[PDB]
C-alpha cells in the first residue's frame, strides 16, 4: 500500500464520470454506465446530458449497480442570466430523473457588477431540486471569473442561495480545475462555516491519478482527512478513470 494508491481508490469512489459531448448517443451513455463499474469499485455517479438520464437509469440497474447516481447539467455551458430559461430546465432534469443538478452560475453578470441575478438563478433551481429531493452543484467557472475576488464571490452568493456543492468548472472553457481555484473554494466553505452542508467538486482538467491527488491534499489538509466523502467531495473528470485504475493495478 502506498500514498498514491490509496488516494487513487478514494478518488475514484469520488469520480462523476462525465461524458458531455455533441456526438454523444445512447450507446456511448451505456458504455459510460458500465465503465462506472469497476473491478475495485464503483465510481459516485455519472454526469450526463439530461436527454440520457432514462437509458443511463435502466443500464445502471440491470447491471446492478443502482446506487451509481445520476447527475445532470443546466444552464450549460453559457451560464446566462435568463432564470426562467435556467429554471425550466433544472424541472426538466427532475422530470426525466437526475438525483443531482449541476447548474451554471451566471458567471458574465456578477462580472458585470450585478450579484443578485446569480443569488435569484441559484435560489430557484435549489427549491425546484429540494422540492424533489434532488442534489443542486453550481458550477461557478473559476477559469473565466479568474480573480480570486470573484471566485469568492460567486462562491458565496451560490453558498447563501443554497448550493449543496460548489464546482470550479464546465470543462468547456480554456481554464478548468486549478489548485489555486479548489483552494479558494475551499477556503469560502471553511469562512462560511458550512464544511457539513456544502461539498466542493474540481472538474475539468483532471486527468491523472497524480491530479487528484493534489485536489484531495488540499482538502485533507484545510478539512480533515474524513471530510471528503461522496456527499462533500466529487471529482468531474473521464479519462481520469482509466489513470485512476492503471495506478491500482486495474
Amino acid at each position: 500500500m502506498t500514498d498514491l494508491k490509496a488516494s487513487s481508490l478514494r478518488a475514484l469512489k469520488l469520480m462523476d464520470l462525465t461524458t458531455l459531448n455533441d456526438d454523444d448517443t445512447d450507446e456511448k451513455v451505456i458504455a459510460l454506465c458500465h465503465q462506472a463499474k469497476t473491478p475495485v469499485g464503483n465510481t459516485a455517479a455519472i454526469c450526463i446530458y439530461p436527454r440520457f438520464i432514462p437509458i443511463a437509469r435502466k443500464t445502471l440497474k440491470e447491471q446492478g449497480t443502482p446506487e451509481i447516481r445520476i447527475a445532470t447539467v443546466t444552464n450549460f455551458p453559457h451560464g446566462n442570466d435568463d432564470i426562467d430559461i435556467a429554471l425550466a430546465e433544472t424541472r426538466a432534469a427532475i422530470a426525466y430523473g437526475a438525483d443531482e443538478v449541476d447548474v451554471v452560475f451566471p458567471y458574465r453578470a456578477l462580472m458585470a457588477g450585478n450579484e443578485q441575478v446569480g443569488f435569484d438563478l441559484v435560489k430557484a433551481c435549489k427549491e425546484a431540486c429540494a422540492a424533489a429531493n434532488v442534489l443542486l452543484k453550481v458550477i461557478i467557472e473559476t477559469g473565466e471569473l479568474k480573480d480570486e475576488a470573484l471566485i469568492r464571490k460567486a462562491s458565496e452568493i451560490s453558498i447563501k442561495a443554497g448550493a449543496d456543492f460548489i464546482k470550479t468548472s464546465t470543462g468547456k472553457v480554456a481554464v478548468n480545475a486549478t489548485p489555486e481555484s479548489a483552494r479558494i473554494m475551499m477556503e469560502v466553505i471553511r469562512d462560511m462555516g458550512v464544511e457539513k452542508t456544502v461539498g466542493f467538486k474540481p472538474a475539468g482538467g483532471v486527468r491523472t491519478a497524480e491530479d487528484a491527488q493534489k485536489y484531495l491534499a488540499i482538502a485533507d489538509e484545510l478539512f480533515g482527512a474524513d471530510w471528503a466523502d461522496a456527499r462533500h467531495y466529487r471529482f468531474g473528470a473521464s479519462s481520469l478513470l482509466a489513470s485512476l485504475l492503471k495506478a491500482l493495478g486495474h
